[PDB]
């Protein structure tokens, strides 16, 4: 019972269909690079201006007021899942995302909630999704999301960011059983969470495996890939059994060049790419079935609007007009110019039409 | 006038020749994972126990006393070059490597020394190399090293580590001219420094492009690759003109999967690989001319000695007995077990012989 979708270009491209132009959106489009974002977020702490449906809806809508983006992504945080699982977060302005008491011993898994009860703990996200879907009034599709099991595990074990994931990877090598146990707990929580996002109104889903690069092919296929496959399989099944139509699912593995081939067979309609993988080579790895997403170096936006136009033109030529959704290789950075983001969006639309006409 | 080399396996493998077994060494073999390393380094600050020839020689020799490594690498720091260029470092125990006053404006380049005078500022490194070469008494070859121009630039602009290199990459996009100027200054300083290391006794050289991954193919070919090529070209030329025999040169580009093909044509005998690139695929990218180096996930050493043996066996099978030097995909970590490092070394020797016999 939601408004009928007016612009569905992003969805058609996601399913592999031909479109009049290439649809585009930006990871972190609702982010600190927007002055209005900082003001709204300054209402209260992170997990308060995030637990408010109206606040998330407003943040989600802000970028769409500045740029004709072909999709909106619900504003939230990947860390909401580990939190709903029972872990305490202490979001500070300096460090940012942080778990003061990380998982380090196998025994630490005992403090986690049964993954079956996580969806009920994340009701505020569902409310924000329904509210945003209503307010968007069918302008463009609404993307729902969550972090992949491995990536969520790294935050839970490391306690935050890391340039090596040494503690998390030590778990994989020294505690393989406990690692699989944690990864399964995360999977069993993500499935009902993602299904709930669609029930609440999400029209597409993206699984963020932001810390894929720290693993090599072998560890990835052993600890990340199985669960990435399981998420898509179980979400699709539960949606069908509930009488709902499955939505297109995207798998983004940052620094996951080595896993592109497996990811194209993981049960996702779209495979997101970071900027280090050449578009043509990515096309080779994935095949001709799946849709590819993104890829411009987010830092490319520091260049002039004219230079951004040329970089976008070159990117579109490599990807080709078929099975492609434009985006950056990673999320927008806090110090980027909103005007340069607009130039990126406008360039994709302009050149994608010229590439067709 | 140095001792004649007894075990030259690493050098023969470096030039592409067949060997009785696969030679092996570890990046950071002289590192905090060794108790004896912490004690020696605790003599004074970083740039004091580093400016002492006897101290560096001792640190270089420590790992060789524990393991039958096929090469030794002089103990030093990649940051010695920017320092010799005129930048002040404030090495603290918490943060580690740091420039309190980083380069941020083009005008900041004016405080740097003429690259022609850098080698004279790095005499202590040359003294340590000669001393180590003498004390090694020809047991195994001595590797000299330096950081690549782009990687050195990131430290100079960022002021230290970074997960995005946003400031350094902003220089590439907004200040392309100043970026090329800085990269050229770094190249003109590295050449005489590396040549001096060989004159002092280095038998091989490795250029560390540790921050290659932050750049995509386009930026890499524009700002990193040209200078990487220039270093090898000019070092070889200066060595020949001085009557010395050029030494085998290694190019290590961490997270540089996208540049393996160009790197194999950059004028280096060896191309070092991080653990995310599958050996067979790396072989495809580089060709059949160059020698490949390393690759085991340093974190693999957290696994049991028996498991490490199996992981090593699998790695050697993928690489094959020809044109290969075993090593890790990156430097050893501070919390790793010296006994596990020994197991890595022993496994390479054992399995490489079985792979031949």
């Amino acid at each position: 019972g939601f408004p009928e979708l007016k612009n569905d270009t992003f969805l058609r491209a996601a399913w592999g269909e031909e479109t009049d132009y290439t649809p585009v959106w930006c990871m972190r489009q609702a982010g600190r690079y927007l002055p209005e974002f900082r003001e709204t977020r300054a209402a209260q702490d992170f997990f308060s201006t995030c637990r408010s449906p109206e606040a998330c809806c407003e943040l989600t809508l802000q970028p769409l007021r500045r740029f004709p983006l072909d999709a909106a992504i619900i504003f939230s945080d990947i860390l909401v899942v580990p939190q709903a699982l029972g872990m305490e977060v202490t979001m500070v302005p300096g460090k940012g995302p942080s778990f003061p008491e990380p998982l380090r011993e196998e025994q630490d898994l005992e403090r986690l909630r049964d993954p079956e009860v996580v969806a009920s703990e994340l009701g505020y996200v569902f409310q924000a999704i329904t509210l945003t879907r209503q307010r968007l009034a069918g302008r463009v599709p609404l993307i729902g999301f969550a972090g992949a099991p491995w990536t969520l595990m790294t935050y839970m074990v490391e306690g935050g960011g890391s340039s090596t994931m040494a503690q998390a990877k030590r778990w994989l090598y020294q505690r393989p059983q406990a690692s699989h146990q944690l990864l399964r707990i995360l999977t069993d929580a993500l499935v009902p969470y993602l299904v709930g996002q669609v029930v609440a109104g999400a029209q597409a889903l993206q699984l963020f495996e932001s810390h894929a690069g720290h693993l090599g092919p072998q560890l990835f296929n052993k600890f990340a890939l199985p669960y990435i496959r399981d998420v898509a399989k179980q979400v699709k099944a539960r949606l069908r059994e509930a009488g709902l139509a499955p939505v297109p699912m995207i798998t983004f593995a940052k620094d996951g060049h080595f896993a592109l081939e497996e990811l194209a067979q993981a049960g996702y309609e779209v495979v997101g790419l970071d900027w280090t993988v050449a578009p043509k080579k990515a096309r080779e790895c994935v095949g001709k079935t799946v849709t590819l997403q993104g890829n411009l170096d987010p830092c490319a936006l520091y260049a002039s609007e004219e230079e951004i136009g040329q970089l976008v033109k070159q990117m579109l030529d490599d990807f080709g007009p078929h099975r492609y959704i434009a985006n950056l290789g990673h999320g927008l950075y806090p110090d980027m110019d909103p005007e340069h983001v607009g130039a990126f969006v406008d360039a994709v639309h302009k050149h994608s039409r010229l590439l067709r006409q």
